[PDB]
Formats: structure tokens, C-alpha cells, sequence
């Protein structure tokens, strides 16, 4: 339908009105001051809230330009949201005071080009500064500490930090819901690898997007299923034995897919296809391990075995199964645990034999993957709204826990951002390059200003102390005191802010560079 | 619907103010230092892109006669963008300034036709100019080293070379993705003739625009097949037997052609019918040598074989088949090797004792298709993303390394343009032909101009700086820096420029001779 | 108060405008068929006419930027329509022709400058040629011919042909209405010097514009004349008298000027102040010499006489003095034969004894008009109607043997100006000035062409056929027959086209270097 193409300052100028009006409504939730919000709802009571995520995704403009603006600033804060909850917000503050004086100064002259090389030094610049000074968290101590402390109650501390330490660094760990009033810690047999669901139609847990099956059959083969009369016995069998069905399969397509995609949403069967993990000779090696693990046999046309010939009996069980966008989890699964250990040494034998340090890799990976087991927190409470709110905090406390644990831990507050702000302007350019530099130091300073304001006391007064006290004090929006963050816990993974900074950079460099939009014009 | 006939200059008007707009959005993305264009989806978050055909693509203007003009600049570019990828723009700048300037000369006098021939004879004498300077592209290893350039990692440059060594220049060459971690090269038995679908229904690859069909069956016969009840048994079986079907045959219509694509839509079928290459008793001859790669037999009158009488047997198979808008590639044919032994022999000898040079040329043609084979590139990588990326920068590689080998090599970023005016200004002429000469020679300057626009760079400056250094030192958009392009690798295809400067000079001479433009009045 | 300024082709498009609109009103007149144009009056029947330059002095546009236009091109006629009356329209329509293709070229590039080197050296290209091809009119006969021809009834002729040989070619000649029925012709003693009226308030005959005193008093003075007071008691003097005064001094200013313009307009005095002729010693002696032809004296400090106490002797008295805007003429003064006879003597001494070719010539200038005389037409007819009518017949007459003594005889209705047309496009140039070369081509054909649509024929074919036939023979617009313009007595002065080409050229190419017009805007 009829386009409005729009050239030069114009659509820039559509394009930084919406980034403003998404800002100003994101923007006043940031802090632990942050004011609230109301959201219209079509039905039910309003919902009135302080989280930034959820405003920002209910934001939709009657204007294109505009729309388009909130759409990419929404997507920009979609690739941060996924760790903590709060790397969602500071990108958009940064996004906009960048684009705003980066408009500016474009109008003036000032070839966008130096000013992305520019924005983009100092955002680099920026991260390794920010790589450099950092509290390190990796004492077992502190990471018990880290969990705890942030929302994490102080048994869930305790618990993450003994399952950390059962199930290793990137070793799996599941929380669930324990009939019982006494939380629990509990490592089993599981696997986990990076496979997502094939289709967001069979998502058990739409709030979680993840996909749950409890005691679901597990279907194992190396071939493609593109024919849904290639399982229709198994389907047969499975439906009278009324249990979910896990598909692990090199690709499933064709028909298939969409006849089990109207079934599951119709509730006849409850199926999950996801793909095999490894590619090439790889692959057949964790289908192996998944088979052994859950006692299942693995459908390939090397042993002879057909896809209508699968009987109940070559089924892979286990007591749960997690599957999320990107990663399958299994939990409790059925195989022996002599073919499992079988299974380990053989794979410890072809470390030991290997010599490709590539393929060493990959069987350490395989062997972390077997060996390791799950971590299973089994959540008692005494009411269920209880049990529902430890799922929660411990959920991101977990969250928060493995992201101080790659990166680290630094001032909370955007101190940190501003405590990289002399480093940022040590670097040495010129012309458009110097103005970009001087365009990211005079932005850094958005989200502690901003949260200065929304605690009532003055932006510039705030910035400007802290500019001149040791490193290590902030300001805490709390209290208007200027105290140690780190004694005082308020403290933000190193992760969140860096991820922050290179998104919203990324993306400011993306938008200045925009010479011309085309839209669709409004009907009338 | 009711028309809106409109004649003189404001029609021409209203032609311009359309080709303009799609010009001012389609050239900012020239050059290496291209800025970006936003472009509104339906769904989903907005695309940002620098690809100049796709945005030319979406462009749609609500005024029908600026529609008009998008549309006819569309097309023009429609015929250049099948080579590189760059070949879609600068037809359209050139074609902007064309039309631009010609129109304010014949307001003011200036007979189009003068005009048209004037810009017919300065683009001959352009296109001769190129031709003659032109790094000539032929030995291996400088095959191997363009190949080398485009993105073209290094291994394929080698794997290229040594393909095109193996097939010869004309010889096939395909693409298919490896299920190892490494990019093998294969030369085996296939078949790639000037037939491409009958309809677009049928394809399997829409991006690719490509039919695909993995181990199909292969229907050959020269008889028109309108009927679909000749071959309902047939049919029958190949469902039975769950293959693609590849139908090769004079000509098919009438009642079977809707029915296979309503087949084939629904999924029932996967049969792909394509027209018999060859004419007459030429025809058969093609047609055999396909039963014998294949191992099927051609169905025909002389034979006493009737199309309901075709069995599976009596169908030819291959590994792969690949079926594009306009050629039909067969790979790993079925058909014995001693058999097609013994038709090369015998085309060999028929081309020792024909005597006429045409049926000899057809006969070296069947011979060096027979026996060239065909090449295959099986791309492996550790991820699907890395196989994608691969597949992707591999296909325009081997695209550039073909166009490259045809025509030659020539400075990139448009410096051939400038170098070859000074020919086109010596081209002698007088009134409104001399007119036409002074505007191509003019406008053949807007490539350079609006990169170094693009850049920051002064454009006035880089052109008249350009047009007094030495032949093979042009401007470096990435660094701006006066260097050596083929030294620097800003190389550019000479087929490339030459067929852009063709259309847009063809296009222009149609457009400025336009008096009366009819087009549907808006409904209200 | 307020302003308009307007930049750009704009102001050039109300700069074209306005001149269209006055060369469509002048143009219709151009040629012996021109149509009739109806202007309107205040007062009286509306005067309906075919004359050019009333036209053009009546037109006033409303629009500011058209009245401009039209105001510069009047202004332009006005220099041209002086000689004969057919040169004020041919300019007109040049000037059109040329600004308007220029416009046309300019607005699609064409450097300006360029065009306007390009016109002026077409221009005088043309004038070089005009003046190469031309029949010499210098004898007797030829003249006297010249004279009969146009209008000349057939007596004026012979009148004419004495006249100028009695006193010369630059001799002086006077037309007068004689009491009688015949016309007469009279050699007296007179003196003309180009010192018009200081004032037109003075001016006697308004149709005219020249001052007429008849039998008046002759003050001669070197003296300038700032005061009244020095000439009262000579005023009071006259008004007893009863007669006009004629002042001849340095320079009549101050207070006196105003008193003498305000007596005059009351009709108290009859006086006309002008300027006395030549400078330094030199104007002392033509003082003497008026002094000794009118038998005045000259008031001068060496003389010892005062302004105050020169009398009614001392003044200089002639039977008729005429005074235009830039000549005095001076008709039978009463001076002595004999004193003049020896001035005249003394001037030829001196031209004899003189060394100085400077001072020979102004020598021989004052002896020429000494002893030249000047020639008196007296005009007598039966009815005083008859008598104006033939007066204004004679003077034109007289004027068009002027035109065509000193410069020449051409072809007549624009013949002449196709007949150069070779020669300018033999001229060789470059760009722009090769641009406004064709464009003073092209534009050089419009008179013809005009008169031949004027009377209903096709000018295109005219203008062709007359580019085909031999030089001398042209198109006769009143009977559309191809004859020879010289037989067909269809001739026009050559001066009349050159000052008309050399007018027209020249503010065309002031009026095409236009870039900003400042215009009073309109009051609300």
C-alpha cells in the first residue's frame, strides 16, 4: 500500500519525537525511586506499574514515524531484558540523550560518519574500562553472598551456591515446586542442550514461554520427519497411553509440523519436536548420550530402524522435560546408570585419546554435559502464593547469580558508568571522532542524573560530586547519603551494564546514520 | 477504470517528480560508505537496510504517475541486478540525471529525437571505451584472486579456480551444503539445460526463486502432454513411492498443467514439468542423451511408448535436480557411465564427420555438456548460521568470478565512468545530438560525486581531481586517500558498469520521448 | 517604505511577464498591414491607432515587477524612436524574442555570462554587416528621391535637394508656414548650437516640445546669472516692449531660474535662458559671433559691462528663435552683413594660420555655421488643415533624408535584418557564446515573420522562402507578391535598424544578467 517516503532532517526528526515519547515514559520508573506508571487494560482493573519492561512493550504510536522509533527502541531493550530486569531501561536513557545531541550536532555540519567512528571508540574505550575495574566474583563465599543479597532472601544463597558447586559453573540447575513446606537442593541425571522449541504453538508456560512436559515419552532419531504417517502408530500408541511425547529429530517439517502443531493446540497430544543437537557424525554422539541417559534407542537408519516401526518400548522417558526458545532440558531421565557411566568413561577414554584439541573440546563438552547432572531445587512453602513468589525471587536471584559469576560485580546505580568517564576522555581524536567522543562522555552521565531527579534532589549537583569523591562512593537514591555501594549492597552485574552500553551505542550509531524513511501512509 | 490523460511537460513532470523520489531514496546506499534506509513491515520490527534493490523493491507512491516512474526505474534495474549486486543502483542515479537534465533542455527547444540519438551514439562510444581499457581476467590465477576478493574468504578463490579448471568456463557449477565441517569440491555426472518451470507455483525455494528436488523421479518424453488423465498411473506410483517427479516433455497445458499445480500446492505432489530443450529432430537428440545420464527412457511416438504406459522403471533418476526461472540443472544422473561413454563417442564422431559449423556447434555443445559434468561445492561448517553465511558469500563469489571471467576487470567505485569521458567528449557531433553528448558526458560524472557525497567528501573536488591524475588512481571512499584501485582491490566488473550504463541510457531515451501518459484516474 | 525583494528565476518569470505583456500590445502594429489598437482617455471619445510608441507610452501595468518591464523597454524605445517612427516597435519585439529564449536557455544552465558575450558579439557581427550591405545615398539625385519617397508628397523632394545643397548636409534647414498658398524655400542668416532649454516649463509649443519666440530680444552674456536683481531693470524693460527674450549665458541658476520659470508659466515674460556654447577662450568666440549676426553685445567682465546695466540696445535681435531640448536655433538676426562677413573672414585667417587640427576643426565648425546660413521652408497651402498636414508631412520627410544622407538605404520590412542572417551564424564560438549566437539567429527572424502574420500569411514559409531567394528581393506585405523591396520603393534607413538592433541587444543582455529585483510592494 501506498508508501510516504520522507528524506533528510524530517524523518530524523519524526524518528527522535518518538524515541523521546518512548523515553519519557520509560525513563521515570529507573531507580529504586522510580515513580509509577498506569497502563490501560481492555478488560479488568488497570494495572499500575514501575517495571520498565512492560511499559515499554504496551508502547504503540498512531504515528508511523513515531511507531517505528518505539518498535526498534523496543527491540533494542528486547537483547538486554533476557539477564536481570533492569538493563532494559538504562538503554533507552542512553539511546536518547545520544540520538537527541547526536541530531543536534548533525544539523550543525558534523559528518554522521565521524560521529559513529567516534561513538563507537568510546563505547569500546568504555567497556574495557569497565572489564577493568571490577570486583571479580568467583569465592564461593561471595558468590552465596551475591545471590542473597541482591533478592535472593538468604537460604536461597546457601542453596544456589551448593548447587553452583555441585553442578559446577555452566552446570544445569532447575527449580521446581515441592509439594512439601521445606525447600530442597537435589542433582539428578539430566540433559540440557541448546534446542529450541520448532514452534511457540506448543509453549506449556506461556508467562515462562517455556515448554513443560511431565513423564513425556521421548522420541530419539537422526532422521528427518517431514510425514506425519511416519509416527501415526507411535502417535496411536502415545495417545492411548495419554502421556506427553518428546520429538528429537535432525528437522521436522513438511506436513508434519503444522498437523502436530493443530493437535496440540486442540489438546489431543501433548508434543514437543525440537532439534537434534551436533550436526554430521557429532550429532549421532549426544543421540547416543540422550538415548542411554533416558533409556530410549535412537531411530536411525544405520541399525535398521523405521520411524513407523518406533514402538513404546524404544521411547526415551524421563520425569520432566524443559523446553525453552533456545534450550531442551531433560530431567530424571530413564536410562541405567551403568550405561551412563559406560557411556562417561568411553567419552573419557576419547579425551584422553584425542588429539584434536577442537574435538577435545567437544567431548569434554559432551562428557560436562553427562557428568554434571542437574541441579534440581525442589521449592516448598506453606500457601501457594508463597510457593509462587520463591519460584520468582529465586528465579532471578539465579539469574543474577550466573551473570556475577562470568563477568563480575561493580557499583550499582550507574556509578560505575560514571566512574569510566575520564578514561572515555583520555581518548585522543579529532575533528567528527572527537565530537562523538565528547558526545558519549557528556551522555554517560543520563542514568544517575535521571535517578538523582527522580528522587527529587538535583541532577548537575549530584554529577558533579560524584565526579570528585573516591572511587567506590556513590550517591544512594535511597537515603541522599554518600555511602560505599558495595558495603551498602548497591551493587549491579558487570554484564547488565556493558550490555546496556553496547546496545544502545549500536543502535544510536545505527539511527544517526539515517539518511531516508519509508512508510506506510496512514489510510484515510 | 476512468483515465486521466495528461500530455506535454507536466506530464514529463509528474515522470520526474517520481523517478526523483526513488532516486533520492535508492542513492544514499551507493558507495562503500552508503547510509542506511528504514523500511516499514506489516509485521514484526522494522527492517533497516543498505541493499539498494530491496528498498527499490518496496517503494510504491500513492501518484499514479510517480507510481509510474518507480515502477519503470524498477524494471530497468530488474535487468541489471541478476549480476553482482551493485548493478541496480548506479543505473538508477544515471538515469536520474539523465532524465533531469534532458528535460530542462527540451523545455526550452531542443528536439527529443536530436537528443535520443545523441545519447544513443555517446553511450556506444562509451561502451567501446570500456571494452578497450579493461584488465582482461583469464589466467587461473588471477581467476583465483578475484574469486579471492568479493568477500569470498580465501578458500574459495581456490576451490573456484580449480572447478572452473575442471568444467571449463562454461561448464556447471554447484553449490550444496556439506553435512561435515569442511567445503569439499566434486565433479560428477549432471545435466544443466536452458528450460527453466512452467510456472512459479512449483518452486521450492522461494527466496532462491530455485526449484529443488532431492532424488526425483524423471519423466522424459517428447510428446505435449495437455492431459492429465495420460498420466494418472504414473502419478499413482510416484505417490506410492513418495519422490519428487520431474516431468520433461514439449510442452504441458491445458487441463494437467493446473491440476499438477494445485497438486503440487496442496503438497499431494511434488512433481516439477519443464519444456524439452531442442527443436525438431535436434530435440530427440538432448532428449536421449538425458534418458542415457539418467538411466529413463524417452517416451515417444517412434518408440511405440505411450504415456499411460510409463511405468517407474521407465523414469529417469537422479541425486538432485535444480530447476531455476529459465534452466533445468540435473545432478549425479542414474543412467550407466558406459552408456554415456558410448554417446560422448558417438557425438564425438558425429562431430569428425558433420560438415556444417552450425550442426557441429550443436553437436560440441551436446559433447561439452555430456562430458564437462558438473561441479559441486559441498559447504561444511561447525553451525547452520556459519553454512548459511558460507552458502551466501559463495554464491555471488562464483556469480562476480564468472562475470569477471566473461568480460574483465575494471577500476571500481565508478572511476571507470570518469576515465572513459574524455572518449565521449571526443565523439563529434552538432545541435541537438552534440546536446545529447554534453548531457551524457555530464551526467556520467554522478556515481563519483555522490560516493564522495556520500563519504563527506567534497564532490566537485574528487571530480575534478579525478579527471587530472593518471589512468588507474582513483578516490578511496573508505579512507580518502587518492591510491591505486586495482592495488587496492576496489575493483568493479566491466560487465557490470556496461550493462547499467546500457539500461539507464536506453531507459532515458524512451522516457524523454514520452509526449501523452494515460494512467487510471484515483477512485474516490 | 516596505519592500519586496525577490530572488531568482521568479522575479525573471515577472520580468518576462511584463514585457510579453507590452510586445503583444506594440507588436500588432508592426508592418504597413498592422491592425489597430483602441487605448482609453480620461476625457473625449477613446483614441483608436496604430501607432507604435503612443502605445507604449500609454501602457502601466499594475503588477509592480510587469510595470517595470514595461517601464525599461518603453525607456528603451525612447531612445531609438527619435529618428523616423517605425524604429521604437522592431526594438519592442527583438528585445522580446531574445529575453524570452534566453530565459528558456538560462533555466536550463547556460552561464549567463556566456550568453551575453555570445549576443554582443552576434550583435556586432550584424551592425558590422548591416553596414557592409547598404545602398550609399550621397548623390543629388538619390537624395532627392529619398526624400519623394515615403511620404515626401512630390515637391518636397526638389525643396529638400536645394535646401541641403545651399546650406550643406549639416546645414541647418527651418520649416515655416507660409501666409500664402505656395511653399517656399529661403537661405538666411541664422545660427543653431546644441544648448537646449534649461527648463520645460518654458516650452512653447508642447506638441512639439521646441520653444518658439518670434522677433524676441537676444541677451548674450559669459557671465552666469544666479540673482533677478541683475537683470530687473532689462525685465522691466522687455515687459515694456512686449516681447521675448532670449538668454544666452553661462549658467542661469539660484533664485533667478525659479522667478523666470514661475514669470514664464504666469505668461508675464516670454524668456528663454540657455546655455552659452563652447568652453573657456573658445566659448567667447561663438559669443562673438552671435553677438555680430544678431547685432547684440556680449556682456562680459573684459568688456566692462554689467548684467544690471545691459540695455534694450545691447541685446541681440532675430525674426525667430526655435530652442528644442538640446538646440537653440536662430532665424534671420539683425546683425550687420558686413560685421559678419568680417568675422567670417577673420575665422578663415584663422583656420589658414591655425597649426592645431583641433582647433582647425573648431575653426572650420564655427565658420561653417556662419556662413552655411540656414534654410527656411516656408510652407503655404490653401487651408490651414492642408498647411499642418503638410508641415508634418515635411518634417519627417526631412528627418528620413537626415537618417538616410548620413548612414544610408536597406531594404525595407525587415528584409535586411534576414539578409545578415549568414553572416552572423558564420560566426564561430563556443558554449554559452555558441548558445546566444543561435539565439540572436533565431530571434533576428521575428520582424518578418510578424508582419507576415499580420497580414495573414504563414511567416514560417515566408521566413523560408526568403532565406532562398536572391539578395534585393523580398516580401511585399501589402500585396504578398515577391517583387524587389528597392523598385517597390519598400526601403527603411539604415541607422533606424542598426540603432533598433544595437538598443534591443543591449538591454536584453542587461535584462538576462538580472539576479534580484527590489520593487515597491504594493500598499493594502
Amino acid at each position: 500500500m501506498a508508501k510516504e517516503l520522507k528524506f533528510a532532517e524530517d524523518a530524523r526528526a519524526a524518528m527522535l519525537r518518538g524515541v523521546d515519547k518512548l523515553a519519557d515514559t520509560v525513563k521515570v520508573t529507573l531507580g529504586p525511586k522510580g515513580r509509577n506508571v498506569v497502563l490501560e487494560k481492555s478488560y479488568g482493573s488497570p494495572l499500575i506499574t514501575n517495571d520498565g519492561v512492560t511499559i515499554a512493550k504496551e508502547i504503540e504510536l498512531e504515528d508511523h514515524f513515531e511507531n517505528m522509533g518505539a518498535k526498534l527502541v523496543s527491540e533494542v531493550a528486547s537483547k538486554t531484558n533476557d539477564i536481570a530486569g533492569d538493563g532494559t531501561t538504562t538503554a533507552t536513557v542512553l539511546t536518547q540523550a545520544i540520538v537527541r545531541e547526536g541530531l543536534k550536532n548533525v544539523t550543525a555540519g558534523a559528518n554522521p560518519l565521524g560521529i559513529r567512528r567516534g561513538i563507537e571508540l568510546a563505547t569500546k574505550a568504555a567497556v574495557e574500562e569497565l572489564h577493568n575495574i571490577s570486583t571479580v566474583v568467583d569465592s564461593k563465599e561471595a558468590i552465596a553472598q551475591v545471590a542473597a543479597v541482591s533478592s535472593g532472601s538468604d537460604k536461597v544463597g546457601h542453596l544456589i551456591a551448593d548447587a553452583m558447586e555441585k553442578v559446577g559453573n555452566d552446570g544445569v540447575i532447575t527449580i521446581e515446586e515441592s509439594k512439601g513446606i521445606e525447600t530442597e537442593l537435589d542433582v539428578v541425571e539430566g540433559m540440557q542442550f541448546d534446542r529450541g522449541y520448532l514452534s511457540q504453538y506448543m509453549v506449556t508456560d506461556n508467562d515462562k514461554m517455556e515448554a513443560v512436559l511431565e513423564n513425556p515419552y521421548i522420541l530419539i532419531t537422526d532422521k528427518k520427519i517431514s510425514n506425519i504417517q511416519d509416527i501415526l502408530p507411535l502417535l496411536e500408541q502415545i495417545l492411548q497411553q495419554s502421556r506427553p511425547l518428546l520429538i528429537i529429530a535432525d528437522d521436522v517439517d513438511g506436513e508434519a509440523l503444522p498437523t502436530l502443531v493443530l493437535n496440540k493446540i486442540r489438546g489431543t497430544f501433548n508434543v514437543v519436536a525440537v532439534k537434534a543437537p551436533g550436526f554430521g557424525d557429532r550429532r549421532k554422539a549426544m543421540l547416543e548420550d540422550i538415548a542411554i541417559l533416558t533409556g530410549g534407542t535412537v531411530i536411525t537408519d544405520d541399525l535398521g530402524l523405521e520411524l513407523k516401526d518406533v514402538t513404546i518400548e524404544n521411547l526415551g522417558n524421563a520425569s520432566k522435560v524443559v523446553v525453552d526458545k533456545d534450550n531442551t532440558t531433560i530431567v530424571e531421565g530413564s536410562g541405567e546408570k551403568e550405561a551412563i557411566e559406560a557411556r562417561v568413561q568411553l567419552i573419557k577414554n576419547q579425551i584422553a585419546e584425542t588429539t584434536s584439541d577442537f574435538d577435545r573440546e567437544k567431548l569434554q563438552e559432551r562428557l560436562a554435559k553427562l557428568a554434571g547432572g542437574v541441579a534440581v531445587v525442589k521449592v516448598g512453602a506453606a500457601t501457594e502464593t508463597e510457593l509462587k513468589e520463591l519460584k520468582l525471587r529465586i528465579e532471578d536471584a539465579l539469574n543474577a547469580t550466573r551473570a556475577a559469576v562470568e563477568e563480575g560485580m561493580v557499583s550499582g546505580g550507574g556509578t560505575a558508568l560514571v566512574n569510566v568517564i575520564s578514561k572515555v576522555s583520555a581518548v585522543e581524536a579529532e575533528g567528527d571522532v572527537a565530537t562523538g567522543i565528547k558526545i558519549v562522555v557528556r551522555a554517560l552521565e543520563e542514568p544517575i542524573r535521571q535517578i538523582a531527579e527522580n528522587a527529587g534532589y538535583e541532577g548537575s549537583v549530584i554529577v558533579d560530586k560524584l565526579k570528585n569523591v573516591e572511587l567506590g562512593t556513590g550517591f544512594n537514591a535511597a537515603t541522599g547519603e554518600w555511602v560505599n555501594m558495595v558495603e551498602a549492597g548497591i551493587v549491579d552485574p558487570t554484564k547488565v551494564t556493558r550490555s546496556a552500553l553496547q546496545n544502545a551505542a549500536s543502535v544510536s550509531a545505527l539511527l544517526l546514520t539515517t539518511e531516508a524513511v519509508v512508510a506506510d501512509k496512514p489510510e484515510p
